[PDB]
């Protein structure tokens, strides 16, 4: 094939261009992430019931939900919440790899058997079925710079002409809308209905009645009499559009003949369907999206989509209305692709300088340059094939992907200027015979370094699919390296070479070149002399390598563990969580300090503030606030201090002082489903029916117990809110019976007046909305209020609720939790500095079996997947060391040999565990890959080494000291040519400062670190290993 | 130990057994080998008709007495501005 | 039965619009509502779409939405078919 | 597929300013692009036109002074005149539905609206005209929607020796001078033509250079491919 494209350099040249414009062609079409999609698919029911406690809500919804929730496929665990606000939220996590839809449409076709078995009240809220990420993908805040509109008219408008639009874009798998769209709000008031003597019921049956679209046929209508000459749609009542219309609503005629309107017993306006959440961006009033990325959507395309339909609404917004992005992950995303985009150029770049260095011909340089960029293209084109997409692992695979892909180049370029050298060979030929030494060597290395990536493709799980896409790039690299480097790399040494005089190593050369060749030289000379001497010692050098080896072992014990480092993402958030029974006014003193530090404090890193009030994880009206904060962009701010986790841990320690609130400010984990470090999540169950006051008392001895160990248990504490005062009303069925009062009549004032009740639809400004009866805000405050509500009996006397009814002050829960159908407490909480989450949770199970009768436990999120299959890399690993040992053993004809190439794997992890633990880096993903790929370069370095030796031994018949003494003399430019041009093409990763140069420097630091010792090292350990292999077995 | 009957086994299956393996990998339909228990209102033609009542009074008033009523909230949104008190109203719960 | 274009619009239309969310690969969203007392919304869907996903998507958004329909409305039905305008033929039957 | 050289344009409402004020700025833009015959031809709306309606007021007042409940009049008045779906029955094993309705003679004309009765809670029987006033007025029998916001589908095409995509070009230019929160967007062959129509030159492109490259692998030559590719309009011209 060389031989072929030797001749045919135009065809050489037409594979290169077709590859890279396919490998162009499929960076357009690509998608772009930040990882691959590992999270769990997650389809969440959510319904509302109106003015219903948490056990209302849970014994008639969440309960009669879940018990239908069977028979569902891929199923994992089923948590659900029953809130003190009317809402319930059953959240079916399924196994990673489940079809999404499909998971949706199982879980939605239950739910269809357990609507009917709902109250009417929470059908008509409208029971929502939706799969999308627990966080928000992004916050689209709206604002008025002129102040002509309020925080309610911008949330009605974003509502009414933004909000829908946007929850029909493609990727959004849910939108929260950060206020309420406007509903004709009926505010009754007590004194004036009982005055006229009557009821929110007789309210409810009027608008039904007056506020009424009624369907009324045609004049001459079919099928019609003959002689029959128009035809015309009967219009007879139709919505009601205005506060006005609802205002002359007939109640009631008088005796004398005066009339009772709605707005005599009720004052209408125009109002939010609730008044729960309130959002402030930057102090000012504000609205907005909450914008949740469907399960498996791409957020970078999903986002672009979303500005796309708000572009479309801007030109016909009212005089002032802005929208702002207080809150966006996608920039990061593109922005942390883009600086690693950037370091690939740059690293084509400064090996072009190293390559013109000793190459020393503008052409000859380019040779090795042209190829990078050829087989980089062409394994985007490969990743477009097998389905995957441009995500920080494929892309730092990409540059690490460089120095497997110099080094097939420098190999086939520097063998070939080297048999010019020694010979005198025009370029043609001696590219030929360099071709037929190598080729080989090239092919049969790429399936020996393949052992060493493909094992990381069968990782199980979530963390699996992170390293799956390091070794399927890394791979199709070498892959297509080894191809381009008999197809091109060949056909443009014999043409772009310049011919060399045999004898001619430079030094002829003036300037700089003449004195480089001139002192390379001696330096040859120098390292085949020093390494003549070692050879003859060898028995000191064996002691030399079990230090390293010793060495090695005690970094790489003592140097920590982790995944995948914490990113700076330009973007925080910080909840608010007040004890419940706290009010909207309360919260929002708390959120108003929050907003004031983040703008007076950390004005020169914080850019804007968006704070939500009755908004957390989701809707926690009054008690619960969060703020999301945006920061100026990387440059900006310099230094660590003003770096998310600085800014983050001073405005934690800073918001301790606030008073009855729990307040954190928390950078979002690199993955959110994966959780903290050494975190867990556990659930104590309900098992006996014990109940919620047992399973709280049962929570607190556990909490109780954790405290008494500092030493494994740290901040063990409950996600759920404590129980608080509740107005219990007991209505006596008899002296309602007596006095002639219905219970459909009692239960409706009070549900209607206290609670709300929607009425029915109504049209504003063209668009159907939601009428609302309750009691003005001043008749609802007081528990002596209830009396002020009167009921009309059968006999037509009014009766105050003090009539028939007793009340009393008790405990109950406002947030009653469950996991899978059963009452549930989940308590969160990590494993003590130095103890492993395995460790920790060992002891929470013992802790937990000491708990009363009817009391069981289990895991769940991140601690569900710590104890399924881990810790599998010594097996893996086990597995790549033999295949290495064998495929070697092929190469070599030799089960001995192979050892003299296995023993340099050492040489570069002391380099790698050395640079990380000086610079405080810790072995994740980043310095693994890395430190195969250094691991890989000195193992090709050591092939081709002992390949030159063996074969003069073999083929020319030269001694094996003789044979290592020419072996390494010829195997040191390509070497150190390798060596520089890849520990100066990761500089930019090193020294890298900006958005995600977390990743950037716990790559390049574990790789440079790996390299410098991989190369210093193996040049005179290989030919030690070679030497003492071949003489240990003869 | 005899200390439970062929419906006692059949409520402990249906309502603590049931759910929990129809939910489990690989399980399909769950058919339980008998019924869950109910609160069974056994109603005498004789007694209802000496009092004039029918089973529609019986309907009628269990829906009326086992009711689960949502009654709204002290200090609800909306508030008065300076509200201290935000509690539920809890009225008539299920029976038990 | 017997409804004006603007009684269908503000009651069924409007209602199953605003309620045809989180369905995937959806390019535009077009509806009728006349005097003939019909509504006919259509949803058309990217190229490459599976038809079965995307009408299993729409159908299952309107039956969460059918409780804030007309009575009248939800006891006629309401259809979630497969757009087609391309019959294989039209067998007509005629009384002579 | 509809025709090449036709577009498919949807004039919609974007600010809730209401039917009448849509078919207003359709009217404006119907007549503009009648100023263009040069461009535009047959540019016409696909919908109806407002018909005359029969608008009929139940005075609540009056209703409710004579014991009549309104419930009871907008059923009399639905199920007499419109028709009603009252339940099921089974006809020969199949089952099928039951509709009460007037009988024609009863409900052609507005003089017949007051020989329908509602009995009071008195059980005096009321007419319907006791308690009702009725007038002329205009109405919409065909509301568009497009994107969930009211819209109105208008057709035409590029005038003879035009572009599609410069008939389009006008009609948007038309439309940015139509009254505020009148918007438009461009649907069905019109909207997969504009995509369809931005990647053409790519794919022609990517054409011509894979063709070159594959004649220069076969000759060996940058220069002869050419001898080749100059061949085209010999083919094109006879065809045209
Ligand atoms: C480790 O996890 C953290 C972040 C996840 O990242 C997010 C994006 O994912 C979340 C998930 C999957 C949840 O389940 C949450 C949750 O249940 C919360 C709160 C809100 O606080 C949350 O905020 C989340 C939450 C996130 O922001 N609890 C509630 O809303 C309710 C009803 C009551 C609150 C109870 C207390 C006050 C809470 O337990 C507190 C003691 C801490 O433990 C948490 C605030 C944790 O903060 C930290 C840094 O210790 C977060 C769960
Ligand atoms: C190129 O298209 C043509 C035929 C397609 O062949 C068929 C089989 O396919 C059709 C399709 C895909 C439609 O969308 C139709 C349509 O929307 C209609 C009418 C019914 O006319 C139709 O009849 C069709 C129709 C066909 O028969 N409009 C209506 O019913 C409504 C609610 C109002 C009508 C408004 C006026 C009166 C109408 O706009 C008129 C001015 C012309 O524009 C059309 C009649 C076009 O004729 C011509 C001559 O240019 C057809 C769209
Ligand atoms: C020699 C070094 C080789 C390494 C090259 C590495 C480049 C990798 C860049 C990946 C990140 C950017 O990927 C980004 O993807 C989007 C996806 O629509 C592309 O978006 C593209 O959309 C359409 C597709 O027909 C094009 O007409 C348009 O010109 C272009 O903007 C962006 O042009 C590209 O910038
Ligand atoms: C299905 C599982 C299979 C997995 C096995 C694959 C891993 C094996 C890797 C070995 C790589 C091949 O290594 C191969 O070794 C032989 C000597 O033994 C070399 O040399 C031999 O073949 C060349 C081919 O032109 C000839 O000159 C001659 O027959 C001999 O010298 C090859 O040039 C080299 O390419
Ligand atoms: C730097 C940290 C520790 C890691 C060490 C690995 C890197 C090695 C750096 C290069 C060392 C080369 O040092 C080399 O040592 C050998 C002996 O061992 C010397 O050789 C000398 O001793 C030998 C042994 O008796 C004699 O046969 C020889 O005639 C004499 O010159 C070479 O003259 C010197 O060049
Ligand atoms: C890094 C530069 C160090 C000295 C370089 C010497 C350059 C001089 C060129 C050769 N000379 C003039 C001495 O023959
Ligand atoms: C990007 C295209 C590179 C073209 C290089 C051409 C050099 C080979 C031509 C040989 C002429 C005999
Ligand atoms: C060389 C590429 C092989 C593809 C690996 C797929 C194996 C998936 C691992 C899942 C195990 C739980």
């Amino acid at each position: 094939m060389p031989n072929f494209f030797i001749d045919r350099p135009i065809f050489a040249w037409v594979i290169a261009i077709i590859i890279m414009l396919a490998g162009g062609l499929a960076i357009l079409k690509l998608p772009v992430a930040q990882y691959p999609t590992i999270a769990p698919p997650a389809v969440t029911i959510s319904a509302s019931y109106p003015g219903a406690d948490a056990k209302t809500v849970q014994d008639t919804v969440t309960q009669v939900i879940e018990q239908n929730m069977n028979g569902i496929d891929n199923l994992m665990y089923m948590s659900s919440n029953s809130d003190s606000t009317g809402t319930v939220q059953i959240t079916l996590t399924f196994e990673s790899g489940t079809d999404a839809d499909i998971a949706q449409v199982q879980v939605q076709n239950k739910l269809q058997l357990a609507m009917p078995l709902l109250p009417q009240e929470v059908q008509q809220q409208g029971v929502s079925v939706e799969k999308s990420s627990s966080s928000f993908l992004m916050v689209v805040g709206v604002i008025n710079t002129d102040g002509t509109m309020t925080q309610e008219d911008i949330s009605d408008y974003v509502a009414a002409n933004m909000k829908d639009a946007i929850s029909r874009t493609s990727g959004v798998g849910d939108v929260q809308l950060f206020g309420s769209q406007y509903a004709m709000r009926i505010w009754m008031n007590p004194n004036e209905l009982n005055k006229f003597q009557l009821t929110p019921v007789d309210v409810i049956t009027a608008i039904k009645a007056q506020n009424a679209q009624v369907a009324a046929g045609q004049l001459g209508g079919t099928p019609p009499v003959k002689g029959q000459q128009l035809n015309a749609s009967i219009i007879a009542q139709t919505r009601l559009t205005s506060t006005e219309e609802f205002g002359k609503i007939l109640l009631k005629v008088n005796q004398d003949g005066s009339r009772v309107l709605l707005r005599d017993v009720a004052k209408i306006e125009l109002g939010g369907e609730n008044y729960d959440i309130i959002a402030e961006f930057n102090g000012q009033p504000a609205s907005g999206l909450g914008i949740k990325l469907a399960t498996g959507a791409n957020a970078l395309d999903t986002a672009a989509a979303i500005r796309a339909e708000l572009a479309k609404m801007e030109p016909f917004f009212p005089s002032g209305l802005k929208i702002v992005y207080p809150y966006d992950t996608t920039p990061f995303v593109k922005i942390s692709i883009h600086e690693v985009v950037k370091t690939l150029v740059e690293a084509i770049i400064l090996v072009f300088l190293v390559m013109y260095l000793f190459l020393q011909n503008f052409r000859a340089t380019l040779i090795p340059t042209i190829a990078v960029p050829v087989v980089l293209l062409g394994t985007f084109a490969v990743l477009a094939a097998f389905g995957f997409s441009i995500n920080t692992l494929t892309m730092f695979g990409m540059v690490l992907a460089i120095g497997l892909l110099v080094d097939d180049a420098i190999v086939v370029v520097e063998n070939v200027e080297r048999v010019m050298a020694e010979e005198g060979l025009p370029p043609k030929e001696a590219t030929r015979k360099s071709m037929g030494q190598i080729q080989g060597a090239l092919v049969g290395i790429a399936m020996v370094l393949s052992a060493v990536f493909v094992p990381m493709a069968f990782f199980g799980g979530s963390t699996g699919a992170i390293y799956r896409q390091f070794s399927i790039t890394i791979v199709s690299a070498m892959a297509l390296s080894v191809l381009v480097a008999l197809i091109l790399t060949p056909a443009l040494c014999a043409t772009m070479l310049k011919p060399i005089a045999k004898g001619d190593h430079g030094e002829g050369k003036k300037g700089f070149f003449g004195w480089f060749n001139r002192m390379f030289e001696k330096s040859t000379h120098h390292y085949t002399d020093s390494v003549g001497g070692i050879l003859r010692s060898t028995g000191r050098y064996l002691v030399l390598y079990l230090i390293i080896v010793v060495g090695m072992a005690y970094l790489f014990v003592r140097l920590p563990s982790s995944f995948l480092p914490d990113e700076d993402q330009g973007v925080f958030m910080t909840m608010v969580q007040l004890p419940a029974g706290a009010t909207q006014e309360r919260t929002q003193k708390v959120l108003n300090e929050v907003t004031h530090y983040y703008l007076t404090k950390e004005k020169n890193n914080v850019e804007s503030v968006f704070a939500v009030n009755g908004f957390g994880f989701a809707p926690r009206p009054q008690n619960t606030g969060i703020a999301f904060v945006s920061l100026k962009d990387w440059a900006d701010r310099p230094g660590e201090e003003n770096k998310v986790e600085a800014i983050t841990m001073r405005a934690t320690r800073a918001f301790s002082q606030i008073k009855d609130a729990m307040v954190f400010a928390f950078n979002l984990p690199a993955i959110v489903e994966l959780g903290t470090a050494t975190g867990f999540d556990f659930e104590l169950i309900d098992q006996a029916g014990l109940g919620h006051e047992k399973l709280t008392q049962a929570r607190n001895q556990l909490l109780a117990e954790a405290a008494k160990h500092p030493d494994m248990l740290t901040s063990v504490r409950p996600n759920g809110l404590e129980d608080t005062p509740q107005f219990k009303i007991d209505i006596d069925q008899e002296k309602a019976q007596a006095l002639g009062v219905s219970i459909n009549d009692i239960n409706t004032t009070l549900g209607a007046a206290w609670g709300g009740s929607y009425v029915n639809d109504f049209i504003d400004r063209g668009r159907v909305k939601k009428v609302y009866v309750m009691s003005e805000a001043k008749y609802r405050m007081l528990p002596d209020d209830i009396g002020d509500w009167y009921v009309r009996a059968a006999d037509g006397q009014m009766v105050p609720f003090s009539a028939f009814s007793s009340s009393r002050w008790e405990y109950g829960s406002p947030r009653l939790e469950r996991y899978n159908g059963l009452p549930s407490m989940e308590i969160l909480g990590q494993a003590a500095p130095g103890k492993s989450t395995g460790e920790a949770m060992e002891l929470m199970e013992q802790l937990a079996s000491k708990l009363p009768t009817g009391v069981g436990y289990d895991w769940t999120g991140m601690s569900y997947q710590e104890r399924l299959s881990g810790n599998q890399a010594p097996s893996l690993y086990a597995i790549s060391l033999i295949v290495v040992f064998l495929c070697l053993a092929a190469l070599y004809e030799s089960w001995s040999i192979p050892f003299s190439v296995m023993l340099v794997v050492p040489l570069g992890v002391i380099g790698a565990l050395l640079a990380a633990t000086f610079r405080g880096l810790t072995n994740d993903v980043y310095f693994q890959v890395g430190l195969l790929t250094t691991i890989g370069l000195s193992a090709k370095n050591a092939i081709l080494i002992v390949e030159f030796a063996k074969d003069l031994m073999d083929k020319e018949g030269k001694g094996l000291i003789e044979a290592t003494l020419d072996a390494v003399r010829m195997r040191l430019r390509p070497i150190l040519m390798t060596s520089l041009a890849f520990i100066l093409g990761v500089m930019p990763l090193v020294i890298s400062t900006g958005a995600g140069s977390g990743a950037q420097n716990a790559v390049g630091t574990g790789v440079m670190g790996g390299m410098v010792t991989a190369t210093v090292l193996a040049i005179f350990f290989v030919p030690v290993f070679f030497v003492v292999v071949r003489r240990r077995f003869s």
